[PDB]
């Protein structure tokens, strides 16, 4: 695709270049910093665009037009398509240029799926577009679900072609039948779903003069269609048997590696470092590498990762360490998980503490759990699944492993000059509900009295992992009321992480299966992006995303006493819900441009 291999393989490079968009975990990312998972300082609102997308102030003027990367990353593959054409055989063998042309079809594909999952009904560019189009030729948004049908028609092609697994070698990850899969599946479960399969808040949504062969003016289903979730279930199934064999992917499931790297087991509040106890410990520090390690450390678990890395410093503590010359390590503390969060991680026998009969009724949730020289842990943070003390942190436990000069640093939450709030010292910058999270923080990391630190060796930043492929099985099984295997699906994930398998016994009518694996999801895959789409196509918006739903302890009180601070206090941010949000808005500029575009609704 031009005047020689190196050349073509370059620009096969650049075609690459729009994958990042949305990047999973990146803090300032909408994505990510406007869920119930956790809130970000209000301060803050001035940087990035998490803040018009959680105060409801995008706009089509105001927005985060990701759509103009990838479509430009589109166009970019089907310009190197055209060239390839009329490349020799001295540019690439026939064999290799089928190799391309798979690749550039995979990123196509993903591109518009990148696109629909975040403004729905979306145009489909299945060509180059020369700039002297007139505008009259342009395409409108199609039908949801006719693009639903082109993106996966066009994923299943690629799939033929693209090798199931590749060697990681160095930071350009190419795709695999595997990845192509893998998207199809999460595809599909996104198309089944509520918003997408018939509650869309706005039916009479359409278009003004463009037409979808099979649809006519509509836009999207108004109508429920059990088929959606037979072909989701079918494309997970067949996405998860691939990875799992020819993919060579597995859950991470390494007991020892914290070993190898001469690491202590973690505190955890109630659990000491005994031997009946060493399983508990050894699972915490497996999800905490789980979400941390590469391909060459042992983890054979992601699908698709990313050499971009996301900022650390906005989930670290305030004052981390003091140096020799007196001045301190010190980080944002800003990503702050909310009281919601606290209360849908596990419990250790793997259930909701609300719901749990061998746990603390929520009148005591606050009481100290009188745990002797950390008074400070309250009896909610006692008693928890692995993962809530992989991930998770709190006043009067321990962040890190090596943080604090080789030794965990103990949280002081309510302390204005350690980990609290004190404005005057900190600036913007505080938990906004008096917790934290380690998720993705390498045990390793370390700051240094004479100054510096690490943060280990640098991880994938996930894009799909095998863990997501079982909860899609896992989804679609329970929507057509396949209990046993709903079960069967999440089991591998629950038994990985150390909690009890599920059996028939647990599917009640104050736990239904769609608890269970919806609960499961916002667990496992926790500031992993999903919430975001999830809550959206569940069609959830309201009940999760809207005003005063967001809470957390009394965080924003300087030097609490500890009754002051351990009290359920809402969020004090203008959150709110409206339908119109489920969408993202189109760029003003586009909306004009083009004559057969229509503006989300209410935009
Ligand atoms: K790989
Ligand atoms: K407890
Ligand atoms: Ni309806
Ligand atoms: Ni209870
Ligand atoms: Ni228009």
């Amino acid at each position: 695709a031009m005047s020689s291999p190196t050349r073509a393989l370059g620009f096969l490079y650049s075609c690459y270049g729009g994958v990042s968009t949305d990047l999973p975990s990146a803090y300032l990312g909408e994505i990510n910093s406007t869920t119930d998972e956790y809130v970000l300082p209000y301060s803050w609102n001035t940087d990035g665009y998490w803040g018009a997308y959680a105060f409801n102030t995008a706009s089509s003027t105001n927005q985060d037009w990701l759509w103009g990367t990838t479509y430009q990353y589109i166009g970019q593959c089907y310009l190197f398509l055209q060239k390839l054409e009329n490349a020799g055989s001295d540019i690439a063998s026939d064999a290799e240029k089928e190799q391309w042309r798979a690749e550039c079809q995979f990123l196509v594909a993903y591109y518009h799926f990148a696109t629909l999952r975040r403004y729905g009904p979306i145009p489909i560019t299945d060509s180059y577009i020369p700039m002297d189009t007139p505008t009259s030729e342009y395409n409108g948004r199609f039908h949801f679900d006719y693009c639903v049908d082109w993106i996966a028609n066009q994923l299943d092609e690629a799939a033929k072609v693209l090798p199931a697994n590749r060697t990681a070698t160095n930071e350009w990850g190419r795709a695999t039948s595997t990845i192509a899969k893998a998207v199809k599946a999460r595809l599909l479960l996104y198309a089944a779903s509520p918003l997408w399969n018939g509650s869309f808040p706005y039916p009479n949504w359409q278009n003004e003069n463009f037409e979808t062969p099979g649809y006519g003016k509509a836009l999207v289903s108004n109508t429920y269609d059990k088929s959606k979730w037979e072909r989701a279930l079918a494309a997970c199934q067949e996405a998860l048997t691939l990875a799992t064999t020819s993919g060579d992917r597995e859950l991470y499931d390494d007991d020892e590696y914290y070993s190898r790297q001469s690491l202590n087991l973690p505190f955890v509040p109630g659990v000491a470092d005994v031997e009946d106890n060493k399983e508990f410990l050894k699972n915490v520090m497996k999800m905490r590498y789980a979400v941390s390690t590469r391909e060459s450390e042992g983890n054979k678990e992601i699908i698709w990762g990313l050499s971009n890395q996301f900022d650390f410093y906005s989930r670290y503590p305030l004052r981390i360490l003091k140096k020799s010359d007196g001045t301190w390590h010190a980080g944002y503390s800003g990503v702050s998980p909310t009281l919601y969060t606290f209360e849908h991680f596990y419990t250790a026998n793997g259930k909701l503490p609300e719901k749990d009969l061998d746990f603390t009724p929520s009148s005591e949730w606050f009481e100290s759990a009188g745990i002797s020289s950390r008074e400070d842990i309250i009896k909610l943070n006692v008693g928890r699944e692995p993962r809530f003390y992989a991930w998770m942190a709190f006043d009067g436990g321990d962040y890190g492993t090596k943080f604090a000069a080789g030794s965990p640093l103990k949280l002081e939450m309510r302390n204005s000059e350690m980990h609290g709030y004190n404005p005057s010292l900190f600036n913007r910058d505080h938990s906004v509900t008096g917790f934290l999270t380690q998720k993705f923080v390498d045990p390793v990391t370390e700051f240094y009295t004479a100054g510096g630190s690490t943060s280990g060796t640098s991880a994938p930043t996930i894009l799909f992992r095998l863990a997501e492929l079982y909860l899609n099985v896992a989804e679609c099984h329970a929507a057509l009321g396949n209990t046993q295997e709903a079960i069967d699906a999440l089991n591998p994930v629950r038994e990985r992480a150390g909690i009890p398998k599920l059996t028939l016994a647990d599917i009640t009518n104050n736990m239904t299966i769609k608890d269970w694996v919806h609960n499961e999801r916002f667990v496992e895959l926790w500031n992993e992006g999903h919430r975001f789409f999830d809550v959206r196509r569940w069609a959830e918006g309201a009940k999760y995303f809207g005003a005063n739903k967001r809470e957390g302890l009394n965080a924003e009180v300087q030097s609490p006493t500890f009754e002051e601070f351990n009290k359920r206090t809402t969020v004090d941010a203008p959150y709110v819900w409206e339908n119109r949000m489920y969408l993202n808005p189109v760029f003003y500029n586009e909306v004009y441009k083009n004559p057969q575009m229509v503006q989300a609704p209410g935009y």
